[PDB]
């Protein structure tokens, strides 16, 4: 939290983010606002591209930045698919792409609406005074009407808030190895094993706010990018700012740092090996901020807590160490069940060779290899 920007209450998400841009961005903002209207009527590639190009000067805190990302990330998303029936754009106006390029190389971040924008950074609570919780949440942005994504992007985020409860004990951890405290490492990994037995508790949310065929043809093609989509295959032109088409991956939770933080902490090498899965999660830190990019960072640079435990010769520390990974094992096994009855099933149903994710990858191939990374991972 010092240096990582990781919040207690919210974790990982952008604590109470802004709503407004400054009066300098009406431009953007109407666009934004107002996403669902103007591309069924079939008037927003041209309101874009009429539309005179502005400096990225005038936003002072972070917060604005974020903001002007997850604005100016929508608008690209819905330019380039537009309707989601096939009809796409190979290159996207100056006007827009060069302060967004500009924006994204600020934060360092790639030009494209990734998790820390559409989840993290893509919420308020109506009434400041109740507790985060759905019936008291709600989005900044959607797409279209009944793509179902105030239910998608709250569940996500919700999520994420319930593994900043595991997050902050974390500190914890490393102080007891270090310190050589048996009875506090065992409470603090009993704590988040029960943290992300929580998680997968509120992950169950998913089936009353999300419909999958409502899921699965609207929202899925604007959350997805260009990075071996055979839609645009050398990628998308940023006019003005680069000279070729340039690929970027799609928006996926892969660019969680909850999802790749307790693998590290836990010592399960999901990023070793060097096979189509591995080289995934690494390239998405990349889509992930600067700060969180450090936090996995400074996990890895830290003794590992798997070889702690299996070093001491502990009944009762191996087993709060595995109740940690059969938690992940757990969401993992639960994160199947809803890609079957969200991607699968949904697309078996539509009409005219394994099936990309919107990050790019075989999705069943990438999943069950992750997930059979972290059982392996487990101890006796
Ligand atoms: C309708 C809901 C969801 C669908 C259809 C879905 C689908 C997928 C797919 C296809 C991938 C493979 C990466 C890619 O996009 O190519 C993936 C990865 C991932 N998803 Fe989801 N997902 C959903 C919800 C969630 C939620 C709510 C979380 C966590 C709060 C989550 C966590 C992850 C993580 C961490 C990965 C990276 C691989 C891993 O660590 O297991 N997903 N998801
Ligand atoms: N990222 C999830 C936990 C998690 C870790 N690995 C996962 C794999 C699939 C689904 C969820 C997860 C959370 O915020 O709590
Ligand atoms: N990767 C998912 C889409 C998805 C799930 N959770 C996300 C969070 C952010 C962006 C995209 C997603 C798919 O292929 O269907
Ligand atoms: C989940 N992407």
């Amino acid at each position: 939290s010092k240096e990582y920007h990781i919040d207690e209450e919210v974790g990982f998400a952008l604590p109470n983010p802004q709503e407004n841009l400054p009066d300098f961005y009406n431009d953007w903002m109407f666009i934004a606002k107002h996403l669902p209207d103007l591309i069924e009527s079939g008037q927003l590639r041209e309101r874009v591209e009429k539309l005179n190009m502005l400096s990225i000067d005038h936003l002072t805190d972070h917060k604005s930045q974020r903001l002007a990302r997850l604005v100016l990330g929508c608008i690209t998303m819905a330019y380039v698919w537009g309707k989601g029936h096939g009809d796409v754009r190979k290159v996207l106006p100056r006007n827009i792409a060069v302060p967004y390029c500009q924006l994204s190389k600020k934060l360092e971040l790639p030009p494209i609406l990734v998790y820390a924008d559409c989840v993290l950074a893509n919420w308020k609570k109506k009434d400041p005074n109740k507790p985060l919780t759905y019936e008291n949440m709600d989005v900044l942005f959607s797409f279209r009407d009944g793509d179902c994504s105030k239910g998608f992007f709250l569940v996500s985020l919700l999520v994420e808030i319930a593994a900043a409860s595991a997050i902050k004990v974390i500190p914890t951890v490393f102080k007891a190895m270090q310190m050589q405290e048996r009875d506090t490492l065992l409470k603090a990994l009993l704590e988040i094993a029960s943290c992300l037995e929580k998680a997968l508790q509120v992950f169950h949310q998913i089936h009353d706010h999300v419909n999958p065929k409502a899921f699965f043809s609207v929202l899925r093609i604007y959350l997805s990018g260009w990075k071996g989509n055979p839609q645009l295959s050398d990628g998308l032109v940023y006019e003005g700012f680069w000279e070729d088409p340039k690929e970027f991956a799609g928006g996926s939770a892969g660019q969680s740092s909850v999802g790749q933080c307790f693998d590290v902490l836990l010592g399960i090498q999901q990023t070793a090996g060097g096979g189509h899965a591995a080289q995934f999660l690494q390239d998405m830190r990349r889509y992930m901020p600067p700060a969180h990019r450090n936090f996995l960072c400074s996990l890895e640079s830290n003794p590992s807590v798997r070889e702690f435990v299996l070093s001491k010769g502990d009944a009762g520390l191996r087993e709060a160490y595995d109740a940690c990974v059969k938690a992940l094992v757990s969401l993992r096994s639960y994160h199947l069940q809803i890609v079957t009855k969200y991607i699968l099933i949904p697309a078996s149903q539509q009409p005219k060779l394994e099936a990309k994710g919107t990050g790019g990858t075989d999705l069943m191939n990438f999943l069950k290899t992750v997930r059979s990374t972290t059982e392996k991972s487990l101890l006796k």
